[PDB]
Parts: structure tokens; sequence; C-alpha cells
């Protein structure tokens, strides 16, 4: 049972908000965000800048004052807001899942389900660690008594991206907050609306004026402004690998802030020839297809053993074809358009390049509609680790199927990336699954299943996909600033 | 109770330590290292280079491939490993105390007793780590089993500096090899020999080849190849905050390798009225001059309440002015010389800004012997935040005395830095230690006490002394690569 949508939510949050606050931009620019299944206008949106960033960082700051409300309230207090902030995202969880299908592409029932689920999910787990992450008393040498303090690293720089616009904010306010940190949020230009959203919610769940401040706006602008700032202790960017680079210069040029990143994936999906054969087939679809082959994790090299490579790509074929494109909002809609115009070029740009380099076309590969950004399922069966589209991250609606005959060989080959965000091996096998799991070079591995995630379970990279994790109690380590006390005594027992 | 030093220590090992054998730099080039208490040359030291670097990248990778000796070697016997290492370096106690001296400047005594003890102290406390550092299993949504493993980040680069040659290279060695992972390890010009000897134990504790490589040289080419490398899984920085920076930039420039950095501080220690002046005067002059004042942590700013100011200053003059400066090979000695010649000039230099710009001189200040480079122990008074020699790390025998009136007060003035090592506070009073310890923005802040240090106690920097942490638990977080592994189950149950 999805609740039945309304296809034509009203906005009602467009400014940046600092000190729980409404404001333009300084320069009172606007920026228009875009309906992707209709190339029409949403409304326009506030167009942050450096100085934007200035006032919400000097916000924050404030926020982050000894003695201010959000420092000394309790830890448990902290663990009631971010509760609070999610039985309000519950109540709104229809507006919010309409809003996220409006601005992004997705599905209204896949928003609603999934993106949302997870976003209350994020949140609830995220409060209960507000009160539970412990410092450390130490049985140093000599006769002193040592402990820890695990203090919030302080103002927090996020910049998040687009393909799960509700459900990386969370990601990203869960552990923050949970640890006492406050915010400077930086979203996406193609998806800002349900941001700021929750950034309303976040007023009404009662949040201190200052503890998140988001800050809509363009990535050289507004997102280099967090990067560079001499004030951010803490960045923490997710998106593309080029810039992930970026922002590490720009940390290591300015104020030596801690960074975290994740970022892009060539994800290796290896289905032995021992793998259940409908399930291998449904999940490997999944693995690629899903929001619109816009994941970080996408399963975007399928390497099927030799003696099943004709069924599964036949099946694969067959279900691909049947993949219904069309309206987010239709019920029977499984997938919508790209996030964006550029987006939507890249993609059929590879396409292109799929076809030039001798990859086999099997089905799909042209636009599926003659308005929005939508492409059809496309599979490419015969591909090799040479060619363009085995080695680089397209984000679009496109499989690449890989034969192999040994387990030593797609060890390797899987192996052979300088991405390392996830791999997948299905297998009824113990030993080739174990096997797998220890050898695969990747953040994480499923077996027999894929895109699973659970709030308790870290994620993150390997290699080029990023550094630290988020989820789980990892996530907490890169908010959390480690104070060491060491007190005279005067003589010590065990 | 220390045993009689040999004062001319014979010198074995000089060269590049790759796959446990030793290699003239590919350039055959070679360099002068220096005994600080003479000035003359001990001898002459392969320089490494790019080329070296990358020999020695590869043979690390090479130890770290799957299957290999290193990666298939129980946890439990990298413990064994650490623990035979340290009786090796137990067995040459005596003879690697005088050979840092030799090298160092520090005094034999010092070396002997709390150096060559705490490299003892260190890798013996990893070793207990090397099959303890567990990963998780995960209670996550649905029917799944998912579980972390703490695998080893890879190939590690560490540069070391001077100021502690043999403490450095166990603080970066002990949870490096606890770990799992494989070193390319880079020394300082000034101090190369303890830890090239080391490297001997290294092979002699039977450690695999290319599981530790050590490539002496220069900071502009040896340092930053190892940072730039792409091969390189993860950097370890100690030195100076402006190369720091230039580490953390060719890290973003190249692989987006994960970064640590221990740099440098403007420490301050605080005399509250009703504090033990016996005690803190001692503790503070310790503090400062420790290591003929060459610790990042150095008790450099010495903040003293008002109503003691007086005699605190005065008990401290009589102090500094006893305090024997003289060869380190000698049992009265309590300072020998500054590392080097650049260091010496440095010192003078902010010796002259001192005078120059209005703080009180109250003892020393010159050079204090024509052979080598000791200079005498240097206490200002009256010194104000604004003088440079109040916000700049000096790294020598001179000490800065500052007078405050609140508690209030001197934690503004004390957090006022872009530094944030270290701190203390010497007062009897219960809440004033804890709203200080609370209060102050540092890594560590001690109470009634300084330069206490714990293997089991992390250690490192807020703000710009740097991030991460080295010692105790936390230490191992860095040199860890978490996976997630997480299952299809038939169903899970509780
Ligand atoms: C980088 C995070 C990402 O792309 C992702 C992929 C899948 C899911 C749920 C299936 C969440 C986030
Ligand atoms: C940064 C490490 C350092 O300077 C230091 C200072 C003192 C001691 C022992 C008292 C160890 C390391
Ligand atoms: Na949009
Ligand atoms: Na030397």
């Amino acid at each position: 049972a999805v609740p039945a949508p309304n296809q034509q939510p009203e906005v009602f949050c467009n400014q940046i908000f600092i000190n729980n606050e409404w404001h333009d931009a300084v320069s009172r620019k606007t920026f228009p965000t875009v309906n992707p299944s209709t190339g029409e206008v949403i409304c326009q949106v506030a167009e942050g800048d450096k100085e934007d960033v200035d006032k919400a960082v000097k916000a924050a700051r404030a926020a982050f004052q000894l003695g201010s409300p959000w420092r000394r309230m309790d830890a448990s207090h902290r663990g009631r807001l971010l509760n609070r902030l999610a039985d309000l995202i519950e109540r709104d969880r229809t507006y919010l899942a309409a809003l996220e299908t409006l601005d992004n592409g997705k599905p209204y029932v896949i928003s609603y389900l999934v993106d949302l689920d997870m976003v209350l999910k994020c949140l609830r787990y995220y409060a209960g660690w507000a009160d539970k992450y412990h410092g450390k008393t130490i049985p140093i040498d000599g006769d002193f008594f040592s402990y820890t303090r695990h203090e919030p690293v302080g103002v927090c720089g996020q910049i998040i991206p687009w393909n799960f616009p509700l459900l990386m904010q969370a990601w990203k306010l869960g552990p923050a907050l949970a640890t006492g940190n406050v915010v400077v949020m930086k979203v996406a230009e193609q998806t800002p609306l349900t941001a700021l959203y929750v950034a309303n919610l976040i007023k009404e769940a009662g949040f201190p004026p200052g503890v998140v401040n988001i800050v809509p706006g363009f990535g050289p602008t507004a997102g280099a402004a967090i990067a560079s700032h001499e004030d951010v202790d803490k960045v923490a960017f997710t998106g593309s690998t080029e810039i992930g680079r970026v922002i590490q210069v720009a940390a290591g040029s300015s104020n030596l802030k801690r960074v975290t990143l994740e970022l892009g994936g060539k994800s290796p999906n290896i289905i032995m020839s021992d793998a259940d054969m409908d399930w291998a087939v449904e999940q490997a679809h999944f693995a690629l297809f899903f929001n619109q082959g816009q994941c970080c994790c996408a399963g975007s090299r399928t390497f099927v053993q030799e003696d099943i490579y004709d069924e599964f790509v036949e099946r694969s074929v067959a279900r691909a074809k049947s993949r219904v494109v069309g309206n987010p909002f239709d019920s029977k809609t499984e997938q919508g358009p790209q996030v964006d115009e550029t987006q939507f070029k890249k993609i059929l740009g590879y396409i292109n390049t799929g076809k030039q380099e001798g990859a086999k076309l099997l089905c799909g590969g042209g636009i599926a509609a003659d308005r929005g950004y939508f492409i059809q399922p496309t599979v490419f069966g015969d591909v090799q680790d040479g060619m363009t589209i085995a080695k680089e991250e397209i984000f679009g609606p496109v499989m690449q199927i890989l034969k192999f005959k040994t387990i030593e060989e797609v060890v390797g080959r899987a192996n052979n990336s300088t991405y390392g965000l996830a791999a997948a091996v299905f297998t009824k096998d113990l030993d080739k699954a174990n096997y797998l799991s220890q050898a695969l070079q990747a953040g994480t591995v499923w077996v027999n299943c894929y895109d699973v995630f659970g709030a308790q379970s870290p994620f993150g990279g390997y290699k080029m996909s990023g550094s630290g994790r988020e989820l789980g109690e990892y996530g907490l380590q890169a908010y959390t600033e480690v104070k060491t006390v060491t007190v005279k005594v005067p003589q010590k027992n065990s």
C-alpha cells in the first residue's frame, strides 16, 4: 500500500537556511530547478555563493560556542531531537516522497517505500547513538588517571549529490548531530527542494538556531567555498572521483580540515555457475538499473561464468526489455528519467562508445521518449575489460555483461580497477563465497544479494572510491575529535 | 642506574633498506650526517630519491599480495615478531642509546632511560594488539548476516622527524605492523642511523622481506615521492605544519591515499595560584626544556596567575640558571646541543626577535659553547599574546612566561591559536581542573603533570596540529580498511 501521491506538490521552501530562518542570496540571484520528466522548471531557488557560506559558517560557529544551548544539551536530548525530526519526516512522508520524485525523477513508489523508509531508519538509528559513543579510561603506567573525551570535531561542511537527495542528507546529518557537531550543508543544484523542506522540519523539531544550515547553490561556487573555508573543521563530500580530489587539495591548501569522501565505483557483480539462475538474473538487473542506474555502487560489470553465460544473457535481455519506462508518478513505472540534461547526454555518449568499440548491443541503446530525460534500458554483451564501458562509471541504465572461466581469473579482473566501492558474489557454495568475499578489494561485498544497506552496517570505498565509512558505529569516527586527559594522582592501584 | 656508554659507537648501517637487503642509492649519491655535539661528520648515508622510493614501494606491494607470507601469517604471530624485535632492541639497548645521542644530541642517560624504554613499551604494547582488533557482527534489518572485516590499509608511507628518532619509528611501526600493513619509511636526514640499525634487527627478528623498507634521503625528494606515489595507500607524516599541507595536497593530487598528520604546536601550560609551587616550577621547567626544547608539545606558553607570577618567575630563573649544559655523554648533562646548524640559528633569531619586540629577557640568551650547537637555557618574562615568540613554534630552550588574572580569561588566550596539540593545568582545585580540561582545545591535556605519555593513551592534534591519533586502540584506526560483508540467509533470528 502506497498512499496516492500529489503529482504536483506545492513548493514551500526555496531559500538559504540559516539560524532557523530563510534568506535570499546576498546577490538576490536565483537558479531554476527542473522537473526531469517534463524538462520544465519547478521553481527558482536562492543561489548561494561564498558570502552566503560565510554567513552559514559564522552561524554554525556561534552555535558551537562553549556554553551555547547545543553544546550544553544532554547527549540523550540530541537523541530526542533526532527522533522528533524523524517523526516529522514520517508525518510528511507522502509529500516528501512526491517532492523527491518531482525534482529527481525516481519512481514515487520507490521514493516512498525505499528512500523515505531509509531516511527514517537512518535518523532513528543515529538518535540511538547520541549518548552511547563512550570515551575510555586507560590503564597507563605510573600514578596517573588517563581517559579520553569524544568531542565533536565542530563545524562540518557537508556536500551532497543528487542521486539520493533526502537519504544522503540523512546519512550526513544523523552522525554529525548525534555527536554534537554543527553543519553547513551544500545540496545539489539538481535536487535542492527536499533538503530545504527538511530544514523546516529541523526548525520545527526544535533544533537550536545555527546547528543546521543549508546553502543551495552551484559547485564551483558554494561547494568550493565550504571546502576552502578557514573556519570549517571537517568536510564530507559525496560525488564524482574527479571532484573528490579537488576537495582534498582544497582541504590541504586551506586549514588542514579533516576529509572523508564517498566517490564513484565500477562495481563487479560475479555470477558463479552454481548460482540460483532466477534469483541471480533478477538481482543483477536490480544491481544495475536501480535508481535509473544512478548509484555509486551500481553493479556495472556483470561477470558471468561461461557455462551459464548464454542463458543468463538471454534472461537478462528479456528482463531489460520488459522494464517499464515512463511517468515516475505512475504506479506501473519502474524507471523514471535521468536527473538532468548533462547526465542524459553523458549517457548517450557512453552508449555511442559502447557501440564504437565493438560491444554487442542487445537491447535499448537510445532515447526512450520525446520529452524528458528518458533512456532505454540498455544491455551490452561480450564486454571486454579494455573497453571504455568496462572502465568508466556511466551512471545510467546501461548494463555490461562479461564472460569468465575461473574463480582465480575473475578475482584478478574484478580487482583490476582504481575503484573499490562494492562487489557481489552469487553462488551456492560456502567455500567459493568465503574465498571471494575475502579476495575482492571492495568496501562492501554482497553475497547472493545486492544493494542491501542497513543503518547498522558501514559503507564506503577502497582505493579511489573514497576514504572513511558512513553508517553503523564507524560513521561516528569522522565526527569525533578525541581528547586525552591525563591527571597526576596520589598512588595508582589496579 | 645506567650502563656506561661507548661514546664512539661503530656505525654498521648507512644504506637504503629494501627487501631485507642493503642497497646504495640508484644514483650512487650519499650524504653526510653530523654529530651536533662537535659539528663533525659521523659518516655518509645513501641519498634516496624518487627511483629508490619506487623500488621500495614495489617491494612493499609484493610483500602485500594476497597469499604471501605476511598476508597469510597468523595475527598472533605478527605479535610474536613485534615482541622479538623489542627483545632485540633490549639486547642492544646500550649501543642504540649511545648511537641516538651521537646523531641527535640528546643526553645519553635520557636516551637510555626514556627514549629506549618508551620504544620497548610501544612495540610491546602494539604486539598485544595484533590479534585483538576485532571487526563486528551486525544486526542489520532483514534476512541477512552482516559483518565487518578489519583488513590492513596496504602500503603505508611513513615520514618521521629528527627529535625522537627511535621513538617516532616505533610509534609508526607498532600500529602499522600490528595490523598487517607494509611500510615504506623515510627517516630524517639529521638522524638516519638509529632507524637503519633497527632495520637490521627487523631482518634479524624474521619479518618477511618487503614488509618494512627504509629509504633515507631529503624531504623534497624522498618524502615527496612517497606522498605522491600512485601505489601508496596511506601516508603518515610527522614534522612541521608547513610540510603537512604539502602532504595532504599531494595525496589529493595523486591517488586519494588516506592521510594522518602530527604537526607543530604552541602548547599552553597554565599555572593557577592554588598550585603546588615547587612542583609547578619544576614541571614547567621540564615541560619547556625537555629534549633541548625539541618537542612538538613543548609547554612554550607558560601562563601564570598574577598573584604568584612574581615568585614563580623568580623560581624558574634559578632553575633555568642551574640547568647543566654540556657533553650529552656525561651523566651530569641535562641539555645537549640542538640537532643541527639550521635549527641552531633559527633559535638565535627567535631570541633576537624576542628582545627586539619587548619581552623581558631574564637569563641566558646566547650561545653556550664554542664547539657544537649548544644554546643557553633562555627565559623571557612579561610576554604578550601578540609577540612572535608567543605565536610561533621555536623548538628550542626558550621559555615564555605570560600573566593572566582569571580562569575565563586564560581559556580564551590559551585557545587563541591555530595550534591544538597539548595543554596543561596546575591547580589543587577539583572544579578548576575539570573546567579547564574540558575547555582547552587540545589533543592532550595534562593535570598537575607534563609530557606524560603512555603507549595506551592516544596522542594527536586539534586544529592545525594535525589529525588522527597515534597510540592506544585509536592508533589502529588509520591502519585498518573496513570491509562490510552482507550475506543473504534463509531466515534471520535474534
Ligand atoms: C553512494 C550511495 C548509493 O549510491 C546508494 C545505492 C543504493 C542505495 C539503496 C539501494 C543507497 C545508496
Ligand atoms: C610529537 C612527539 C613529541 O614531541 C614527544 C615529546 C615527549 C615525549 C616523551 C616525554 C615523546 C614524544
Ligand atoms: Na531537479
Ligand atoms: Na645527526
